[PDB]
DNA sequence: CTAGCG
DNA sequence: ATCCCACAACGCTAG
RNA sequence: GAGGGUGCUUGUACACCCAUAGGGUGAGGUUAAGAAUUACACUCACUAAGUGUGAACAACACAUACAACUUGUGGGAUA
């Protein structure tokens, strides 16, 4: 049977459920320490995953031996004294046990092993570099960390123990969307996967990953929704006698141009701003816009994709054709207008995942 | 107490000084073979130096410092791949790992792998017969028994003078790299140049003046520098002014009877900070202008008047007004006197 | 409830 | 200082 | 007055404050000067912001309309 669930990541804000500020500050320090140790652990993980592969390379080049990285107790040609995952897990555990729960290590290690296998061909070829894990990496955690999940009616928050550190969920005015997802969880009706935790400016965010089942609508395979990038208009979609134009030139280009003008002005005025304190503070105003344009354009793409998907759903379009541009049977380039290709800012990632969750068959033309 | 000699880098284009195109193809394929050998040897040396350094954390494997890796790579690629380049690379890798040892042990940075596009290094021993040829109208040298002619083309940049000083011996060369991007050979040359004692030359004339949309505009020789901008200097002033207006409006609607000082201390602070902002901005503009005058060895600084009458002026406010604004003249002349520059008012 | 291994 | 493309998001058992 | 903070995360408007925040500082390293001190587009860090009860810079309670809500880790491609 095929996979009927798609992993979705919901930002659930959790606050530390302790009375005083000293204990909350201690908890904050503990999680900051977890982040630091996790970033160091990931760097160690990937480095130790490079080194033994290049040991195999050096031995093959020196004496032509087809050494394979595996347990020597089970393999004649193996250079390893245990399983490679367990090897690098042993090194990270020996270097950082007791400062953090070991599930952070043993869910980081799996995520990095599973990726290095797929990048092995490139790494031997030489066309990719070794990841330098950031200091602001959200550390992963498994199902084993969540315990004592319970809806507390006294405090109107979902309460759980993330590794003997109690937490209440600060959903705010989200009585309908994620208060339902968590109660579907405490009752064992929805699955949780390995998640992450974010630490931004004194706030704790729970990047919980779930398994949201496919939605069942009335989709007609014969009906075709021809969405064409007349890339003047953001999205213009054809379906029989139905035409919907999603987005406007002033709505995307002009506001992103205003934010661009603000960013360039901040860069120009940053040279004579408060100096003498490094690259960070001079560029503070510029950095504020480092993550305003991305947020705005991501929201625009989310809105456009959702409106396209809804135009397909309401009109029962079972096949969404991305009609690209191909302008004038492959004629030369025109002057310009606004959105470029079908994969501009992860548009074809968003459309693909939303259509697959919605069940719409997707074809790229 | 840094090194008295500086290191500069220039990326120059180099052709093969051979008559037939087939010879060029063969030397280029050999050159790519050299690059691939350098890639493999570099990665092996880095990974195995990491292994030798951190044996105690490598307990999961089954049962000077240069020499072992150097011998291994030499026997791996002798004859097909020059030994001098190998030794220079091994020294570079070991030096880099020695520099980054602490961060390697703590886990703050993964092991830097090399790539297919990495430029292989080489010392001074590789380059031979570094001569400037007039018949071939370029700089010609024999790198590892192979002729090589550079392609500056219509290059008016500093590359020609640097190469001339290098062949003349005025500039020293360091262990450089040879790159091959898109079928073209680029020589990433690192030059060791002694920092010449910058002495002010009176023959240089440094013309500095004000403008209408450029706070300070300065001319000297063929180099142009613009100091600040209208909005750059105006943003903080307008911000202080707007803050003063809103605070005044709030105070007028605030609770009175507690003292006029308690009502207008914010206003006095705003006035003081606006004045101090203008003073600090003028001081930093003067600092930048003095640094510019120093860098180009201009010892005679003449400040243009450029006031005229009617014309385009007398209507625009002429940002920075005149040399009667917030003591620009006194600070600029004081800084010049401290630096020994000639300040002739015009 | 944690840690260990494939 | 702009902009693609890839992979992850375990699962069981023992003290 | 741009920009923010609180109103679950995001955008738009919306009250309320903060706001010279493109600012105010701290520490580490480097430099110049006889000194005061200056400099670093060098490194890292701190700091402002809703109403009520509440002695409280403790805690709790309350806090708008629309739309969005698959994110994270990494790499390769523009100085």
């Amino acid at each position: 049977m095929g996979k009927s669930t798609l992993k979705h990541t919901r930002k659930i804000q959790i606050l530390i459920d302790l009375p005083t500020k000293d204990e909350k500050k201690e908890v904050m320090d503990m999680m900051y320490q977890w982040r630091d140790r996790c970033f160091r652990a990931a760097n160690i993980i990937v480095t130790h995953l490079y080194v033994q592969e290049m040991i195999k390379d050096f031995f093959y080049l020196s004496e032509g031996i087809k050494y394979k990285l595996a347990d020597e107790k089970k393999d004649e040609k193996g250079i390893l004294q245990r399983s490679r995952m367990n090897t690098t897990y042993r090194v990270v555990s020996d270097r950082f046990k007791g400062e953090m729960p070991t599930n952070i290590l043993s869910t980081l290690n799996h995520g990095l092993i599973s990726s290095f296998n797929k990048n092995r061909v490139q790494y031997w070829k030489g066309e990719r570099s070794l990841p330098n894990f950031k200091k602001d990496m959200a550390f992963p955690f498994g199902l084993q960390g969540i315990s004592r999940l319970v809806y507390d009616e006294e405090k109107k928050a979902f309460c759980f123990r993330l590794y003997r550190v109690p937490f209440k969920t600060y959903l705010g005015k989200d009585f309908t969307d994620k208060r339902m997802l968590l109660e579907r969880l405490v009752k064992g009706d929805v699955k949780l996967c390995a998640s992450n935790i974010q630490l931004n400016g004194g706030k704790i965010f729970w990047l919980a990953v779930f398994e949201i089942e496919k939605e069942k609508h009335s989709l007609k395979p014969e009906v075709i929704a021809e969405a064409s990038l007349s890339l003047e208009y953001p999205i213009v979609v054809k379906t029989g006698k139905n035409r919907l134009t999603i987005g406007t030139k002033e709505e995307f280009l002009y506001r992103r141009l205003a934010i661009q003008a603000a960013r360039r002005r901040t860069q120009v005025g940053a040279t004579y701003s408060r100096s003498g304190k490094g690259k960070k503070r001079k560029l503070k105003a510029v950095d504020k816009y480092h993550k305003t344009e991305s947020n705005y354009v991501a929201h625009r793409i989310h809105v456009y994709s959702r409106k396209l998907i809804d135009f397909c759903i309401k009109h029962q379009a079972g096949t969404l054709i991305l009609m690209n541009q191909e302008d004038k049977v492959g004629i030369a380039k025109e002057e310009e207008f606004v959105l470029r290709n079908w994969s501009y800012y992860e548009l074809m990632t968003k459309i693909k995942y939303k259509a697959e969750k919605a069940g719409i068959e997707l074809i790229i033309g």
